[PDB]
């Protein structure tokens, strides 16, 4: 009767917000069972969660802190969890029949690999790791066509908004990433809303001088904060929209909505538009991913629209935010160009973060790596397709660093 | 297969807008069959429509122009329609096995009356007439429980918006006007948007002396224009919301949205808000009523959110717009108080339209009638209940007139 959940990345932002909303929903009735918690290396934080939630499974990716975890957990009386580590631990959790739904709030390799294993085990995947969809969208589509009872349910706020705007009567006849999703759902176009970031109103001359300290002074992780500032975040979310909802790139419109109340909107084929709105918020997207197709009661503050008073919309300047254009171009090229976009941006974002390059150098580097890449035939074998994605991702990061080194 | 529709009141505003969107949609693909057209007395307008749509049935209410109708239709070649008159003709159309959906674009007695026969024949009724729901909501609820396959689908723009925000997998477990509709749809609260009418920036002293000319100089009929100016239209729509969707009065909030892009919003139990938006428009509400639970392609202009640029929201002042408070008071009292509100407002609206009373006298009269009414035992018998509604409607109109004459 309870929804049996695993949280991958349980000490990160998404994971901690998921546990917060689960704790609240479990106050009176047993709505969720927290079956498994996994972290990369935050052993002390994981032990504290284990004390509270007492999951059946605990897993830590970094095997150098496996013994530390086991020793900490011994102190919990009358608790004998299955304590695991590394990729093998992740696969064991994903394979458990006692787990229904998996929240993926880790990035990078562990994120893509856990997503893949969750799908291979026909789970419901509440996916918060947009970079998995960008890097490997065609591969995830292939896997979801094999593993018929698996589903990706979006958690990224804008994509949760789009999903909520749809009619569940139609959504239940398809699933995200499936060919023809937009036709079954009568989707014409998507308005993808953005905060615009901190640099949205600067002149070109001002924008040339910005630094990461300017971008880092709503509070989020450093990487995403930089991607919000360049609007590369939105570019990555355009690609994510294309894959999740089978919407053509020409039918995805970025709109800057600085109040961040409308989270995104869907235009249907009759030209009616449905939007989802709330304060900025991750509890609603996370909870909805775990309750869909139902909703359950929360104690969140109700939206006071009269207090909000004013909502504004404008189109972003592609001269000021060239990362948007690069993402459209990569997405439209398809093949492995999104993989290359993602990987090159990882390097360029970090160089800017660390004060090694200027704002317009971010897009310069990314553009040069995209122009250097040559289309490759897509492997038919799933395990070889994954190998190819990893090869291309590593090549694109090394290529970005080579461009930096040569200019330097 | 095609959507088989009858239009009641086919030369009125709703009826011509219905025929317009049917015509435009049929140019894209032929999906609607107009099976019947019924008009009050525009004998030559009905002829022109029959020429175009060639329905199986034609009906005119006024027997005086009945013969003239038949004369005109002889001139259409290879066209043998069934041509009917009056209430008898309306009942014959509603009983046709050929007709699935009936648009009610008429008012008064004939308005509630045609709605009743459509329900008794288990049809889909696209209902624009809020005064029917306000005045006779109990009779309609009872009828909808006798005739289980009948459904009312709302066309009033705000109520269509609300309905469009829902997941039809949940809607299909219930229907409009059913007890528990909001609980089954997980609805917590409604934002009922309003244009605010012409008087939001007026002071109390300015309102004291406004005239109907000030109200009548978005273009609509006189009665609803005056209701928009006093915000009694919104008050009626609050009661309509309560009946259609079973939302408690303390969970319906009126919000003034002068741009009229967001047409209304639904807050679910998780606090997520979903809204419908488009240009001001009656084509989408009418079309959705006929396509529900599907959507079809239109050639309407797409919403350009960046061009709209700014949306604003504020709370209405109850001191400036006392009709709003009277509507909530009547709705919360329940029983036949809504019937009394509607009927007394019909008289007061017309008194102001004809320069016989001032703006605050409208609410004064309505308030005095409501205070004179005493709750009635609600008949369990459907026929007796309809008689009660008619008796109370008549009483309230006469009481409003009595109050005006005693002061005058
Ligand atoms: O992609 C993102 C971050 C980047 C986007 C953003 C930024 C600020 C607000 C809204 C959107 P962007 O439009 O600038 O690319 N979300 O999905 C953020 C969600 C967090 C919402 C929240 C929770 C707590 C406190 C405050 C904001
Ligand atoms: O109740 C109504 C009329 C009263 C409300 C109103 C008035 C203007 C705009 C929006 C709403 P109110 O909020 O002032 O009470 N609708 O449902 C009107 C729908 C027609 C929309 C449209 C179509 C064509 C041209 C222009 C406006
Ligand atoms: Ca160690
Ligand atoms: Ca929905
Ligand atoms: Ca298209
Ligand atoms: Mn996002
Ligand atoms: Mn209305």
């Amino acid at each position: 009767k309870p929804i049996n959940v695993a949280i991958f990345g349980s000490t990160g932002s998404i994971g901690t917000n998921a546990l917060n909303i689960i704790r609240e929903c479990n106050k009176i009735e047993n709505v969720f069972n927290v079956k498994a918690l996994y972290v990369n290396k935050s052993v002390n934080e994981l032990y504290e969660q284990a004390r509270e939630f007492l999951p059946e499974y605990l897993c830590i990716h970094d095997k150098s802190v496996y013994e530390e975890l086991k020793e900490l957990v011994k102190n919990i009386k009358d608790y004998k969890p299955i304590i695991l580590c590394g990729d093998e631990g992740m696969k064991e959790i994903c394979s458990s029949n006692s787990i229904d739904k998996i929240v993926i709030g880790i990035d990078s390799f562990q994120g893509l690999y856990s997503t893949m294993y969750a799908i291979m085990n026909n789970k419901i995947v509440a996916l918060a790791n947009k970079e998995s969809i960008v890097s490997a969208g065609f591969f995830l589509k292939k896997l979801l066509n094999i593993h018929k009872n698996a589903k990706i349910i979006p958690v990224d706020s804008e994509h949760s908004a789009i999903f909520q705007c749809l009619d569940n009567n139609k959504v239940l006849k398809t699933k995200c990433l499936q060919d023809n999703f937009s036709k079954i759902n009568n989707i014409n176009k998507i308005f993808l809303c953005s905060s615009g970031g901190p640099f949205q109103n600067l002149t070109m001359d001002e924008l040339k001088n910005v630094t990461s300290e300017n971008a880092l002074k709503w509070k989020m992780g450093k990487k995403i904060t930089i991607d919000s500032a360049t609007m590369m975040n939105k570019g990555l979310e355009v690609i994510e929209t294309h894959f999740l909802f089978d919407v053509d790139y020409n039918d995805i419109e970025v709109i800057v909505h600085k109040e961040c109340i409308i989270h995104s909107c869907v235009e249907f084929i009759d030209k009616s538009v449905i939007s989802q709105m709330y304060y900025p918020d991750m509890q609603i997207p996370i909870l909805y991913s775990l309750t869909w197709p139902d909703r359950i009661k929360t104690n969140l503050k109700p939206l006071d629209l009269a207090q909000v008073s004013t909502l504004t919309f404008h189109k972003p300047s592609l001269e000021h935010f060239p990362c948007i254009k690069l993402a459209y171009q990569a997405g439209i090229k398809g093949n492995f160009y999104p993989t290359v976009l993602n990987a090159s941006n990882e390097i360029a974002n970090n160089l800017f973060l660390n004060n090694k390059i200027k704002y317009f150098d971010i897009s310069s580097i990314i553009s040069q790596v995209l122009e250097s890449f040559n289309s490759q035939k897509v492997s038919e074998n799933s395990e070889d397709l994954m190998k190819q994605i990893l090869q291309i991702h590593s090549w694109a990061k090394d290529k970005a660093t080579d461009i930096y080194n040569k200019h330097n």
